[PDB]
C-alpha cells in the first residue's frame, strides 16, 4: 500500500464518521507521528479557516486535492448549499479525496473533479454551470499557479472580489506567481506568514483579491 492509502485508513479507525474535526485530527496526527505528508497542515490550516470564515464563499474552486484534507478543512466551514470543486490530475488521489469526504460526511458539498486543471478550468461555465468564482485555493504544482489564474481569467471566471488563496508561495514557492499578482493593478495582496506544514520551516500563504480588468 501507499502513503495515501495508510492516511485513509487512519482516519476510518481514528476519527468519527461524519465528524469532519476529528478527521483533520487524525490525519494531522498522523503525518507528525508516522508519515509526512503535503497536506496544508494545522498552522496553515488556521489561516485559511479564518480566511474562509471572513468571506463565507458559496461557491470555491480547489487546485490540487490529493487526500482531501484542505477540501475537508473548507468544505466543514461552507454554509449550507455551498458547494467546493476540487481539481485532482491523479486518479489515486481522486479516489483517496471522494473517501475521504464520504467518511467526512462531506460529499454532498463537494465535487471532485478527475483531470488536469489546465484541461477542465474552460469546462467549468459549460460543463459544471459555473458562473463565477467566490474563492480558488491554489495548491496543486507550483508551476501551475499562473498559467491558471492568467486561464481562470480568460474563461470569464473571476470577479471583482474573487480572493485567490495560494499555498506554498515560500516553500516549495511559486516565484512567478507570486511577482506577478504583487505588480498587478488587478489583484490586491496580502501575506500570511506560517509554517510548512508539519515542519519547523517557514511557510506562507498569500491572498490575491481580484479587482477586475
Ligand atoms: N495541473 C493539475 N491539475 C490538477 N491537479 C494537479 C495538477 N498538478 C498537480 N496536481 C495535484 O495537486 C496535488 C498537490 S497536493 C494538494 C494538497 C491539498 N490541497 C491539501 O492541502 O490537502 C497532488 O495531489 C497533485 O496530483
Ligand atoms: O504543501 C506542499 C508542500 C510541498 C513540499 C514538498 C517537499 C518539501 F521538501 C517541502 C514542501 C509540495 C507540495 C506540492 N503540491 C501542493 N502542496 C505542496
Ligand atoms: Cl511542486
Ligand atoms: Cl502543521
Ligand atoms: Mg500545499
Amino acid at each position: 500500500d501507499t502513503k495515501e492509502q495508510r492516511i485513509l485508513r487512519y482516519v476510518q479507525q481514528n476519527a468519527k464518521p461524519g465528524d469532519p474535526q476529528s478527521v483533520l485530527e487524525a490525519i494531522d496526527t498522523y503525518c507528525t507521528q508516522k508519515e509526512w505528508a503535503m497536506n496544508v497542515g494545522d498552522a496553515k490550516g488556521q489561516i485559511m479557516d479564518a480566511v474562509i470564515r471572513e468571506y463565507s464563499p458559496s461557491l470555491v474552486l480547489e487546485l490540487g486535492a490529493y487526500c482531501g484534507y484542505s477540501a475537508v478543512r473548507m468544505a466543514r466551514l461552507l454554509q449550507p448549499g455551498a458547494r467546493l470543486l476540487t481539481m485532482e490530475i491523479n486518479p489515486d488521489c481522486a479516489a483517496i479525496t471522494q473517501q475521504m469526504l464520504n467518511f467526512a460526511g462531506l460529499q454532498d458539498k463537494v465535487t471532485i473533479l478527475n483531470g488536469a486543471s489546465q484541461d477542465l478550468i474552460p469546462q467549468l461555465k459549460k460543463k459544471y454551470d459555473v458562473d463565477t468564482l467566490d474563492m480558488v485555493f491554489l495548491d496543486h504544482w507550483k508551476d501551475r499557479y499562473l498559467p491558471d489564474t492568467l486561464l481562470l481569467e480568460k474563461c470569464g471566471l473571476l470577479r471583482k472580489g474573487t480572493v485567490l488563496l495560494a499555498d506554498n508561495v515560500i516553500v516549495p514557492g511559486t516565484p512567478d506567481f507570486l511577482a506577478y499578482v504583487r505588480g498587478s493593478s488587478s489583484f490586491e495582496c496580502t501575506h500570511y506568514s506560517s509554517y510548512l506544514e508539519y515542519m519547523k520551516v517557514v511557510d506562507g500563504l498569500e491572498k490575491a483579491i481580484y479587482q477586475g480588468p
